[PDB]
């Protein structure tokens, strides 16, 4: 087995589209092995650039396949480089930027936690093994971190196991396990943005709606329960115009259903106080009995929202 | 006629664009077929990696060429590979990313049933025979399947057939016949986005615009008409915008349309409500009939509509 | 000069892009003629793919490149195949994918009839004569012709003309006319989505308009028609939302038009019928005069509008 | 110096991108030069296409490189040629679409004028020179031309310049200058889209605007201030969205800044006519005599941006 | 060590995209070393175009490869020239299209300074080294400079450093320094669209919502406070429609927060100054006072955000 040790540099990972999971990651592969010694001009070491590999490919040179198992395409390599040593060395080194996808769940969208995940294996074979994997996220955005969408928490994990394939060869001793890394970013999303400019907005809209209960009239309770209703719609636009698109409810929808509801609630029991021939549109405290009620409701129904999504 | 064997692997089913119904696959593709004997380095299986496969090509080796027809454009072929044993076996195995299409209706939206579809067939052979289609669809995403868009039901459909193609050469007596790999998956969409953001939110609007009727007076009731109907252009908007588009209309369009005839449909009925000099802006019952009979009609509408899309 | 027989297969048109005026087309070609005899390997017809044509045209073969003269771009060719036949025959097919440009004129956007053209000419030959053109849109879209954007109707058109390209070598005696084959599809738009979910609300809309005749007060009518300006101005962002980009105005656009002149003429006569001191604000027959006056005169308007665009 | 004459054909203008001040142009390019005599099959004009041509200049033909200097990336070069005649003269003739940049000034954006650019020179000789210029838009679009974006004014202007870079070589006594072909087409935007649904209708929100000053009481003029507050900003919402993407406002977004100025100035107006006590909710003539006093203020405002951008 | 010459040509600077912190820069680099003596066709320096650099490279002429490390992907190199002098100079000239990387801050969103950067380095030397970079930004726009959306400020800043990678082999006395090239070009966005259609009519609504403490009835100011919040979130949308995509508050997205607690605020007092039964709907000066306390504590506010920002 040709032992193979690997260092991955990962210098930008952005662009996460939500409705496919995936997301682009731009870096750097360094594989080194170990052929046999061979002779080269000067008794130091040669490098042969990006079109020069091929015709060493051509004259039998062993250079392996490295392939992302979770790329979605073909990843765009830019500057190859290979540097053979006298002694047998041979340092594999390019420049990648891919689409990667993983399974993401943005089910608490504004505050969800994400995991960033390559996956390397050889393309074509089972006894080219990887020892070594050394993750090198030299970006510290540490400093300059609140005005990145990412925040980057811990360093990187690194993982060299063995999968097996067993839809392979009859003959398979040993013939179906290939060698794989894995390696996984943890990330925080920033919730500065959709704090501020869709959750605190949409908290005044809705506890602007419990004031329709201190008008005092029958035809002005039902007629402003309208331009609050089409206000949720205007809003419910504004969401979901920025938004990124999802196949479920995150939090801030299931805000905007609330609001839905509890407009259309209003409207039931202004409706009810009204040609209930009890307490008709004489004194009646049914109202006056809302207008309490009604935030502590919303706000009791808010916390079996809050305590759905963190278990 | 060479037997080829084929096994189709399936990593990822997304992208569905809904007025080209075209849809993106990401997979493997593992032709192999038996040439004639031949001597390779050790007496072991050798490996042709991604370029030199042209080199073996030049020198005679006999590498069929095989088509995606329902392929929109030349696929994305990534990583490819020749495993040529001694014993004459050739196996082919290659990285596709594409765009396919297929005969797809969304009649039924929120709801409908979709069915992605792969034909394989060889460019420019009719008597290089496929018989074994094996599909490994091994993405067992039936956890976490609430997070994904898609449900894929079933494992898959396979089938070997035989196209005739009548507009080819004079000499046809079986010269215009090509084999063919057919693979069907079943697929679920994701109902819970539109059931909870786009329909029951549209239910509670029309249903609040019943609420016109208990308003007393004529002049009241026509004005809060108007801001209905803003509401629900506010709301065709927001749908319009986030739904995708098709060339008909859908079980939502048809509730938007139903929104404005509730609507329309109630201004004509306040106006004649007050302009016949028969009950006139006096005591008037047939406001109060329709406080019942709208939500009524429009439910039964609502059923014709529910009976038009399952039939 | 070397007869050169064409065939064209259409396997799909779609995205039409209304601004470029240009649309995609995927097929095949299948290019014919008649070389000198050759001996081939077991006087059998032989087969070159992919790369291995180039490796023939650098031998000395003549394989003519044919070009489509209205194509924005390189068309995206996929596999190509040759077949060397021994009694001289050679039949190129290829495959393609490219976006085409032709004049299209939308101004009757929902019910406009478009034609699809496809102009194919040899890029470097005036005389090698194209003889026969065969197009094959083997797409029988009758069946679930109710679900495709385009309605195809006809088969085709087929012509072979020479073009005369006066810009050329001063000896022209026969040597500045170039074959050409051109392909007419005719096509219908599908006018069902625009049908009910554009045309019919808009008539509901215009028509409510009308119903601030009604209203009993000069305080009441001026201020619910400018919640009627709004509604249209809130379904003009809807529309153009939607609907293609076009440097003209379709006959939904006339509509928003007509709409806005309603509302605003609705405005003129209300403030001129309350300020002429010769009906005044008391019993006025110029309101009631009106409620009859302004659908038919907007029926009118709509029959000139109905005729302007049918001539 | 290698005498050259060119002759640029041009298909196709489209896709202007305001904010990168690029667009797109589709056609042919056509060089000629006289090198050497040589010998060809059959002593008549041989041709030389795609891939032919780079085996051509292996042996050391001398096919100079042309670049387009206003170019944004790189061409996409279609179908190439070579005719070499027997005498020595060498035609180049190759299919090109690039997008090309220009300094374009929209602030006048409905009625602006353009003037599209190309420019030539050779990408590595100054004693290569250029000397004939024949620009053919052979584009009769004078006929339909209501149905295109952009009306082509003249034919073309050519220009063949030698430019200076300073910035060379110390033994620059001539070779620091560079040929340059420069070829210029006007153009005027079709504004009757522009001019129909969105100038006309602003013109009768904002004219509407002004009806509030008929209003009979302090509360309605102000409550209905608020209504055309809306409206406007739901105006603004419709322009921005289909307007293309500018860095300072054009005409129309001057009209909507004057919407907003004319309705808030308003606001000041009705709240200082009520709260002024030495005419107040009295009879008052401050808002009569601001019924003819705001049309033409905002007639006479609206000449000065007229002056603004004419100058 | 050789000494490497490099200029760089500055033609274009585009597309800056807020979320990726990308912008695309096109032009030249002109890289100068000197080899060893060679012959030349007529002991004149010789020029090597596109294609033919790869057949001198293959014969062992040394070209280094110069990377960009802050491109994303890979930059798209359109014609590339060598000038071979037969005294031994070489200079390499390449024409290049990329996107580039840099750490932007656009918390000052519409008056923000920004700082395009490129960064060259040598892909796999680490003893060639650069000596002089020249960066001449020969578009002199200074001139129609109010039309283009970046103003560029000053001339540039370079920079020549070494930079160290302790990542690198374990013999690294100096081989694991690397010369490294600085590009620095200021910007100052252009604040002229941003300024007269989102902050000046931002600022109307906001000044036109303390308008609502001079109608004189408890309906009324309650009402009105409805349509203000509409109106808010319809702008709202116009803003968050066009401007740029950033993961946190810009100062346009802080006065809408203000504006949406402005009026929020107002509900309250309107509320609170109503139902206070010592003061009540009767003789109440809490209104009175807050029509001028309301628009200094929004002035107050409004520079408190102001110091914010410029600390
Ligand atoms: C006509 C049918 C054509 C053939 C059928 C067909 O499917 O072929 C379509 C065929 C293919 O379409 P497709 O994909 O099948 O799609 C089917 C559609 O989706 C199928 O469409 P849908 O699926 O979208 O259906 C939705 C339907 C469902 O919604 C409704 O029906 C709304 C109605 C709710 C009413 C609630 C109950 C009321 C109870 C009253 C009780 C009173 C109290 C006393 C007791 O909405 C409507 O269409 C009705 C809207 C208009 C209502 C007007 C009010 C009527 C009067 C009421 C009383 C007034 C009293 C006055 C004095 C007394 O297309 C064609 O090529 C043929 C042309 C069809 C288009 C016609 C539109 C023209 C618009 C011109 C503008 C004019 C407006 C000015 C006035
Ligand atoms: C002028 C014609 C120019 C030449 C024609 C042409 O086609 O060339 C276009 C040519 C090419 O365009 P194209 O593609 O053919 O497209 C044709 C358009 O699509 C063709 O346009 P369209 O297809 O969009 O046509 C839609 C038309 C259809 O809609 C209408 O006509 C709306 C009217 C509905 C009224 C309903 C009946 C009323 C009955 C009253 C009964 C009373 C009761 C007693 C009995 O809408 C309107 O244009 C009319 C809107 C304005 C109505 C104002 C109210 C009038 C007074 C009413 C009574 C008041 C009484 C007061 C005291 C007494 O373009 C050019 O280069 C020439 C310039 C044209 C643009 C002019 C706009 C300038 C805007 C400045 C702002 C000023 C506003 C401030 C006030
Ligand atoms: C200041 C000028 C700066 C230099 C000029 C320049 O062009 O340099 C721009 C320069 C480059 O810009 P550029 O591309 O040339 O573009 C030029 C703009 O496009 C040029 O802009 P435009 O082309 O967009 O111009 C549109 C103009 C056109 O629209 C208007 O002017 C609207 C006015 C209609 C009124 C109708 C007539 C009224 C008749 C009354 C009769 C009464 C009856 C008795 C007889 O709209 C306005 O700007 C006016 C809106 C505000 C009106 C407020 C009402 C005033 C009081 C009225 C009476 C009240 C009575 C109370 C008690 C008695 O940019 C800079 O870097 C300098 C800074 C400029 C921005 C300033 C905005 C700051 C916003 C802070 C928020 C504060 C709001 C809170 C209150
Ligand atoms: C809390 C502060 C947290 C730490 C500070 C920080 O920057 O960290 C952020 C940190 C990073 O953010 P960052 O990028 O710095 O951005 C900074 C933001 O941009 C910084 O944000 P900004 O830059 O967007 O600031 C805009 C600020 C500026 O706008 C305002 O402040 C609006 C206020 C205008 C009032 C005008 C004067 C009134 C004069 C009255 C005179 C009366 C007459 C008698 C004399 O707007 C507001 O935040 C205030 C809106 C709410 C006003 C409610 C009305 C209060 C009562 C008034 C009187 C009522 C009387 C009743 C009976 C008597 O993020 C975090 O991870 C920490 C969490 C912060 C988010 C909290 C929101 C939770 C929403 C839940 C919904 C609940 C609603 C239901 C009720
Ligand atoms: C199906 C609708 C499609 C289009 C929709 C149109 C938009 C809105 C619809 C309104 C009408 C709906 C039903 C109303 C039925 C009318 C009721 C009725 O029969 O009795 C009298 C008729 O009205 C009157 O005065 C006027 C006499 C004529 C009757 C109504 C006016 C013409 C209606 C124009 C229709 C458009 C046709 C064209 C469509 C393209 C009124 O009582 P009256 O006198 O004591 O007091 C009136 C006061 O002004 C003085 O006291």
């Amino acid at each position: 087995p040709v032992d193979v040790s690997v260092s991955i540099f990962i210098n930008k990972i952005y662009g996460v589209n939500t409705l496919e999971q995936t997301y682009k990651v731009d870096g750097y592969i360094v594989a080194q092995w170990t052929g046999k010694p061979r002779k080269t001009p000067g008794d130091k070491p040669l490098i042969v650039e990006n079109t020069q590999i091929e015709r060493w490919i051509n004259n039998g040179l062993w250079v392996p396949a490295l392939e992302f198992i979770n790329v979605v395409g073909s990843p765009d390599t830019g500057n190859k480089r290979l540097m053979l040593f006298p002694d047998g060395r041979v340092i594999y080194n390019a420049r990648f930027l891919g689409s990667f996808s993983n399974d993401m769940d943005f089910r608490l969208f504004p505050f969800d936690r994400q995991q960033f995940v390559l996956e390397l294996e050889p393309f074509s074979y089972n006894n080219q093994q990887l020892r070594f994997s050394d993750i090198q996220v030299y970006t510290e955005n540490i400093d300059n971190e609140e005005i990145d969408e990412w925040w980057i928490r811990g360093k990187a994990s690194t993982h060299i196991s063995d999968i097996r394939y067993d839809h392979l060869s009859s003959v398979q001793p040993n013939q179906n396990e290939f060698s794989r890394i894995t390696v996984r970013i943890d990330a925080v999303r920033n919730p500065s943005y959709y704090l501020w400019s869709f959750i605190l907005p949409l908290g005044l809209i809705i506890a602007a709606s419990w004031s329709v209960f201190w008008l005092e009239s029958f035809s002005e309770r039902l007629q402003t329960s309208f331009t609050l209703m089409l206000t949720v719609v205007a809003y419910a636009f504004y969401t979901s115009n920025i938004l990124p698109r999802l196949p479920y409810t995150t939090v801030i929808d299931q805000m905007i259903i609330a609001g839905y509801g509890s407009i259309f609630a209003a409207i039931l029991l202004i409706i009810f106080a009204h040609h209930r021939q009890a307490n008709g549109v004489e004194d009646d405290l049914l109202i006056q009995r809302c207008r309490l009620a009604f935030p502590l409701g919303f706000l009791a129904i808010g916390c079996v929202l809050v305590i759905r999504g963190i278990t």
